[PDB]
C-alpha cells in the first residue's frame, strides 16, 4: 500500500520525463511527487533535488529557456534558409548549438542572428 | 593587390572556421586577421567582433569550454553505457545536452553526473 503508492507517483512522473522522481526519491520525500520549487530546481540545474529542501527560496526565472536538439535544428534550418528547407551543414548546426549553450539555453540575440545569417551565406557562397 | 591581400587572409581564417573575417571585415580591420581580443570575443559570445575593437581588457577565461554536437553524443554515449556502445535515445541526449546548456558550454559536473546516470538506468529498467 506503501511500496504502490510511491511506486504509482512515480510512474505518474517518470510518464512526464522528470526522471529523478523513482520509487526511493518519492518515499524519501514522504511519499509525495515533487514540489513546485524542487521541480524548478532540477530544471534549471540537472541535480536531483533534495527530498528535504523546499526550494522556496530558491530564487529563479519564471520563463525557463533550454532547448534541444531537435529545437536547435528547426532554428539552425529557418536560419540556413536551404531551398527545399532540407537540414543544414553539421558544421553550421554545431554553430547554432553553440550559440544556445552561451546564452544559457535561450536562443540567438540580434548580434547572434547577424554573425550566424553571415555564417551561413559564406558556407553557402 | 589590396583586394587580393583581404581576400588571401580572409580565406585563410574561414579554413579554421573563423567565418566572421570576410574580405569585408579583414579591409575594416585594416587589412590584418583578427587580433587574439577579438578571436576571443567572438569564440566566447559569437557576435562579429568590432574591427574598431582591440578588446585587450575584454575579461574571459583561458579555457573556453564549448561543446558541439559530436561531443555531446560521445558524452552521452559513454554516460548511457550501452552494450556495442550503439546510440542512445533522442531523449537521453537532449538530456546531455541541457546539461551542457545549463553549464555555458562546460560537461556535468559530479551532481549532474549522477542525475544523468539515474536517467540512463530509468531509460534502460
Ligand atoms: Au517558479
Ligand atoms: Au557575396
Ligand atoms: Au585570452
Ligand atoms: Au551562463
Ligand atoms: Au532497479
Amino acid at each position: 500500500a506503501q511500496r504502490e503508492k510511491d511506486t504509482r507517483i512515480s510512474k505518474k512522473m517518470e510518464t512526464m520525463g522528470i526522471y529523478f522522481a523513482t520509487p526511493e526519491w518519492v518515499a524519501l520525500n514522504g511519499h509525495r511527487g515533487p514540489s513546485p520549487g524542487q521541480l524548478k530546481y532540477w530544471q534549471n540545474t540537472r541535480e536531483i533535488p533534495d527530498p528535504n529542501e523546499d526550494y522556496l527560496d530558491y530564487v529563479h526565472a519564471e520563463k525557463s529557456r533550454l532547448a534541444s536538439e531537435e529545437q536547435i535544428l528547426r532554428a539552425a534550418t529557418s536560419i540556413y534558409g536551404a531551398p527545399g528547407q532540407a537540414e543544414p551543414p553539421q558544421a553550421f548546426i554545431d554553430e547554432v548549438a553553440k550559440v544556445y549553450e552561451i546564452n544559457h539555453g535561450r536562443g540567438p540575440n540580434q548580434e547572434q542572428m547577424k554573425d550566424l545569417l553571415l555564417t551561413a551565406m559564406e558556407m553557402k557562397h
